[PDB]
């Protein structure tokens, strides 16, 4: 991509939200990578859009790729085990951690085992350490601050972050200077004439 | 919306396509209602994936909207249905048949009850008229023909159908006749100048 | 069957009652067939334990062999299936109504439609048939009222619901007439003997 | 109980043996808790009847009764869970992992871990502890040889393994006895005489 073709796509980015389309807006975020939208991060996050969520995160960056972008997953993945957990669904949390988490245990074994053994629990804040977790909306909340931490300490983010700031309708107004520009090869020009059309280049007489 | 703002929509479209956002394409297609991507539709359809074929269709039509549109959710429920009797998972095939197809009951209430008994057969072939349902893959197929059908005649499609043709990247066309109206504001202008950006008009000195 | 060995059944079926071993006196009116206990039939149906409860009437009646041993084992699948609507289990209900109750759909076959139709209710209550069915423990009750009539009308068993009344512990009675034959061929009897065994014959010196 | 008591529950098993009454058997033997079956105990394993098999073994001990109950009991959950593994049915696994095998811990906390951690795994032959599991049937009944070791040394049992050997019909013999000793009572008494009942002392004239 040329670096022309890379600030269009922020334009349409721009047209797409002030037309309020939008979730056309974060897939095309997500398709281009070109800009993560924390707000709709945390918004997801807090509606526990795992599968969503998950899939706006794999435009900008594998589970893989570094160790803050590795944790962020596995922080994700462990909430949606512990979710399945307190709706008392055993068959979901398995399917989780042997589908999702089984990824991680390379790289921790032991932690992997002590995930796992919070199944056969009555409750899982038996476990000291998962004690303090209050209800889904607090854990998911105290989760997005870790997150959010994650993702601006990520180098594959912090680079994406901040949406360059321009006048209103950047793009109406270029599309705009198109026809201006087209009326003005007009001669004998009318002052002020009807467009046909943006598909074709407009013309009088 | 402007019929300026419609055509620019398509503009986009194009663009995107170009370069190859494919999910983008069509969640803009859905969120817009403007264009109906017939290719794109089979292909869901073909891969079962019936969350997104639903999802898509949602942007053009809801289920009670005409009865075209009726018939188009209740044969792709149907086949939700049925695939799941035959992977023999009748615990889904109930959520199914009460949760999408119960809507359907009001406008034909013996259809529904015969419908509903299919669950309780060994094989739902034992019907003679789904006798002819042979694999997956055929089945959908010979319903696409159908869907094809009802949607080409369906009224809330019928201007839906055909992408206006248009020279490649007319978007990028109408951006560059902005760039060259930027320049030829400039004075003293140098003959070929540099792009600082997009974002702001460009001048030269 | 000699009609000594059947009365020596019944004896051993008091004695069994006697030294408190309730599974086995049940198991043996089942294999035996000789006597059906109306009190223990009650008392399983209160406690919903439906498979114990087919299969104790099991050694009394097949489900085909009259009209009302058919009605009796279709009302209580019909309350199993009932119970697992209640409790939301559909995949439960569904697997009641194609093993156990299709078996009744050739004797009526819009019954079992109708029944069958349940499936798809927000609450089977909306059926004015089923309009009364008011908690488990109520609906036990209320059926274990017809299932007795329908008992006690059966030919199959109508010979078979009154336990002939005898003496206490009869059958330890009857022993101790064989260790009284016994000693009575002892001779030089000593007045009064130890027994030995009751695996063989006593002799006394 | 008296050892009278004691002995007239084995000629009744030995009767109901013979009258070919096989589960009114294994309920006494269970009830009684007098004799313990062996043969009764491979074939029920073999069958894979697990909750026939605990309750069989429960009339001669509970789980926590010694170590060689415990192990008994131990190996035949194990079976189970690893036969759940093997059909792929993790929510099952899970459910005997919580509520069976849980009670095991206590005594080897890592053991249960080293167990539960079997979910994850692709295969539960990737243990090497565990790659020897071949099929089923062969499973069981190379843990059959085990559990036959483990009964024959638990001392609860010890005393129970071997049935009292006897002439056949012993019962029927000492309830003739009775009869007998009924009509030589009688006076005048009719050379050969016709019984009346069981129920009650036969007499003539
Ligand atoms: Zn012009
Ligand atoms: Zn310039
Ligand atoms: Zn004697
Ligand atoms: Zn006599």
């Amino acid at each position: 991509m040329s670096s022309l073709s890379r600030e269009l796509v922020f334009l349409i980015l721009q047209f797409l939200d002030e037309e309020k389309f939008k979730e056309t807006v974060h897939k095309l975020e997500q398709e281009s990578g070109f800009f993560f939208n924390m707000k709709y991060f945390e918004e997801k996050v807090h509606a526990g859009e795992w599968d969503e969520v998950e899939k706006y995160l794999s435009g900008f960056t594998k589970v893989d790729d570094n160790r803050y972008s590795m944790k962020i997953f596995f922080e994700i993945r462990k909430q949606k085990y512990l979710e399945a957990l307190d709706r008392h669904d055993r068959a979901k949390a398995v399917d989780i951690l042997v589908k999702d988490l089984k990824v991680f245990s390379t790289f921790n074994e032991e932690l992997y085992k002590e995930i796992t053994q919070l199944l056969t629990l009555e409750n899982f804040r038996e476990n000291e350490q998962l004690s303090k977790y209050g209800d889904t909306k607090s854990a998911r909340s105290i989760m997005l601050i870790e997150l959010k931490k994650l993702i601006e300490a990520n180098p594959l983010f912090r680079e994406k972050l901040v949406f360059p700031t321009l006048k209103a309708s950047r793009l109406r107004t270029l599309i705009n200077q198109s026809l201006n520009w087209q009326h003005q090869l007009c001669k004998n020009p009318r002052p002020n004439p009807d467009i046909k059309t943006l598909f074709t280049d407009h013309t009088c007489t």
